[PDB]
């Protein structure tokens, strides 16, 4: 009749999709994602609350003490609060692909106590799917893990059994965290943060699932104010359609709104574009549209 609280590395190579499935963890309908991808003090990349079940997911394998006082900073908790360890370790790997790269990130697992899960990512984009029975026998000899389970992070093809998994290991413990905590406390991220907040705002019943916000553009002018390029990415195209909304209106008003409450908390003036685009690629006129003016 208590909680469970604890930390879940998700580690990998850059590009198996990493941040993808993070995103369809938190199971958030509107997500957000960074092209920039940086490193942190605190490694913390995400924190997935429901009920009595928060799971605090972390880039890195295990946590040293700089970094759970990192941690600790990040919260405003005395810096010799307690904070446990990486519980669960989830290793992301793509389809059939196996690289130095994937290699150096599973010789610091084995150098660790905790239970390894082997997500084959990118499973949906497996060529011969034949190719997989061999591989996955390969790859299982590599070290004991607790379980092998592949999926598609972008269909969300298995993700709910990564994630039953994790509600496993979460240790009995009182939550960390507040319920809707901000881990990210960049300019850049608060921003996208806001057109989020509008999508849902304004969208309302017709809003999708799988909408995710991105911010392709943060700088600053000359005139000590702000440059921001916005882009809003839907699975299909009649959905690329609602959000644009009948004459332009609806993408032109989450556009006002959002630059204008980004204006506010940046106290500083604010030129927003936001672009919407259907994940599978862009289009004949979109992509001429882009380079001008
Ligand atoms: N086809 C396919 N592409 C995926 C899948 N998961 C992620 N991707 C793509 O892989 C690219 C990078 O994923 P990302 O999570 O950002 O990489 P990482 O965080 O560096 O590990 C993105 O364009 C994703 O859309 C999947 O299950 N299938």
């Amino acid at each position: 009749d208590k909680s469970y609280c604890g930390f879940i590395a998700i580690v990998g190579r850059p590009n198996v999709g990493k941040s993808t499935l993070l995103n369809k963890l938190l199971g958030q309908k509107i997500s957000i994602t960074s092209r920039k991808a940086q490193t942190t003090r605190h490694r913390i990349v995400g924190i997935h609350t429901e009920g009595a079940y928060q799971a605090i997911y972390v880039d890195t394998p295990g946590l040293h003490m700089e970094e759970k006082r990192a941690i600790n900073r990040l919260m405003n908790k005395a810096a010799s609060s307690s904070i446990g360890d990486v519980e669960l370790v989830i290793f992301v790997v793509e389809g059939t692909r196996w690289t130095p790269d994937d290699e150096m990130v599973l010789n610091k697992l084995r150098e660790g106590k905790a239970p390894v899960i082997l997500a084959v990512n990118k499973v949906d984009n497996v060529q011969e799917k034949a190719d997989l029975l061999p591989h996955l026998q390969f790859l299982a000899s590599q070290m004991n893990f607790l379980d092998i389970v592949p999926i598609s992070a972008e269909t969300g093809l298995n993700v709910d059994t990564i994630a039953a998994i994790v509600r496993k290991h979460l240790p009995e413990a009182t939550h960390h965290f507040p319920e809707d905590y901000i881990t990210d406390r960049s300019q850049r991220f608060m921003a996208s943060e806001i057109i989020r907040e509008k999508l849902m705002r304004f969208l309302g019943a017709e809003l999708p699932y799988s909408v995710t916000v991105e911010i392709e553009r943060f700088v600053s002018n000359e005139r000590g104010g702000y440059d921001i390029n916005g882009l809003i990415l839907v699975e299909r195209e009649g959905q690329k359609k609602m959000v644009i909304g009948n004459k332009g209106a609806k993408i032109k008003t989450i556009g006002i709104e959002a630059r204008k409450d980004m204006q506010e908390m940046f106290e500083a003036p604010v030129h927003l574009e936001l672009w919407v685009k259907v994940k599978s690629g862009w289009a004949d006129d979109e992509r001429a549209l882009r380079s001008l003016g």
